């Protein structure tokens, strides 16, 4: 897999957990993480932003951005803000698909992170999709992508127990070990 191109998303712009740990900065350290563990293996990635400031890039140019980079595989990293008894992840991706990436690869994308991210202790969403996917066509962002692309939301940050894991160094190393054996996992095939 060395050689291949991811492009990270760390969420910005689509909540916070109870003690007001910010979704952009969950999202930013894990990616950073990601990008870490990824750059070990010989894997080239980009940011879609260059530090965790108040405010990201808009929808649209983040998109010009990893399409221009004609990534292998795009991963955006989110964290949800729904009802605390809801924890766990889901990975969403495009459908129905506006294009033959979004029709096949992305969807292989989705399904080999989610067995990674089961596999590697991260509980699959019990509020949310099913067995930790979620399909679906409301998503400017992956309906836009023309490369490999999905939308992980990592948990909820009301979650006591998600909120544990992003609040703690630790938890987020945890959440990036799971993460880049989906990535590699998904680059092998391709």
């Amino acid at each position: 897999i060395a050689g291949m191109v991811v492009f990270i998303d760390p969420g910005h712009n689509g909540t916070s957990t109870n003690s007001g740990y910010p979704e952009h900065t969950f999202t930013w350290e894990t990616g950073l993480r990601l990008r870490a563990a990824l750059n070990a293996l010989g894997v080239r990635t980009a940011l879609s932003r260059g530090n965790d400031n108040a405010l990201g890039p808009c929808v649209d140019e983040r998109a010009n951005m990893a399409n221009a980079l004609r990534p292998n595989a795009i991963v955006s990293l989110h964290a949800d803000g729904g009802p605390a008894s809801g924890r766990g992840f889901h990975v969403n991706y495009s459908a129905p698909p506006l294009n033959a990436i979004q029709a096949g690869p992305s969807v292989q994308f989705a399904r080999i992170m989610r067995d990674q991210l089961q596999a590697s202790g991260i509980p699959k969403a019990n509020y949310i999709g099913q067995d930790g996917l979620y399909g679906r066509s409301d998503l400017a962002g992956l309906n836009l992508a023309q490369y490999p692309s999905i939308l992980v939301e990592l948990g909820n940050m009301k979650n006591p127990a998600d909120s544990a894991l992003m609040e703690s160094a630790e938890g987020r190393q945890k959440y990036a070990n799971a993460l880049v054996r989906g990535v590699a996992g998904f680059l092998a095939t391709q």
